[PDB]
């Protein structure tokens, strides 16, 4: 059965419908197939490793984040370019305890997730931890949060009862975010209910690093590889992120469903990413 465990609840091993058939999603995300996916036992963190989290890391460690060794990191235009995604900004000496660049801190923002972690820098705390980064499958199955074939966390209507149930973009996107949900940049960790297994902020807030190499249809196949415990291709060029994000909109990614994916190379960082651990029981 479902317990928790210090900030972290054990899932119990099952088996869950991954994947989704949203008529507007992008080929190339490979949201799809729906399959059936068998997992074993394993415990997730309930909330996204916060800024005051990955301090305690650095000060034990000296670790020096991949944004730092570069010496910049990407930030949202209107907080102060990639062709593709103009509102992403290039900023020198934006990093995760300056999440905006110079003159920015995160003194105001200590349970806020931590962002400007890369892939390694999220390994790193993780490794740190005692812990892992989740499988693509597993974030999957505990974001659902026991539903079956739901769009989001909780269900299927974005608002239910016109309440917020997480941070994404209200407004017109990008040039005025209306923060009807309270927030215009990440909110603390443990805002919004939780969902069904107790998780926080599976849906928007921040991107978040799995463990998996990206494919758009490595799973697209039924195999055991690809079913039970699956962890994704062998090899890749950038690893898997999911649940969205303070900056997401349904006019131009609308990424904030459980089943929607996208990737980074792993020692790339931004504004808008950062994790949740996992571990073995
Ligand atoms: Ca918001
Ligand atoms: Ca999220």
């Amino acid at each position: 059965n479902l317990y928790f465990q210090g900030h972290m609840v054990a899932i119990p091993g099952g088996t869950f419908r991954m994947g989704g058939e949203d008529p507007d999603a992008f080929p190339e995300d490979g949201e799809g197939p729906v399959r059936t996916v068998r997992l074993s036992p394993f415990l997730i963190d309930r909330y996204a490793v916060s800024n005051r989290q990955f301090a305690a890391f650095v000060k034990a460690t000296g670790y020096v984040t991949d944004a730092e060794r570069y010496g910049w990191s990407f930030v949202f235009h209107a907080h102060v370019v990639v062709p593709e995604a103009p509102w992403w900004v290039a900023v020198p000496g934006a990093y995760w305890k300056a999440p905006e660049g110079p003159g920015s801190s995160i003194t105001d923002r200590p349970n806020h997730p931590v962002v400007h972690v890369s892939w390694n820098d999220a390994v790193a705390y993780a490794t740190w931890a005692g812990k892992r980064l989740p499988t693509e499958a597993e974030w999957e199955m505990a974001a659902r949060g026991g539903l079956d074939q739901a769009r989001y966390p909780w269900g299927n209507e974005l608002t239910p009862r016109g309440r917020h149930r997480c941070n994404i973009w209200q407004g017109t996107f990008p040039v005025h975010d209306t923060g009807e949900d309270g927030y215009t940049g990440t909110a603390p960790v443990n805002a919004f209910a939780p969902n069904g297994y107790g998780l926080y902020n599976v849906a928007g807030n921040v991107w978040e690093w799995c463990a998996d190499w990206w494919s758009a249809d490595w799973h697209a196949t039924e195999s055991p590889a690809t079913r039970i415990d699956p962890r994704g291709p062998e090899t890749g060029t950038a690893r898997v992120t999911k649940g969205g994000s303070f900056l997401c909109h349904e006019s131009y990614c609308n990424r904030y469903r459980v089943a929607a994916r996208t990737c980074n190379t792993p020692d790339s960082s931004a504004a808008h990413t950062g994790f949740r651990c996992a571990a073995d029981p």
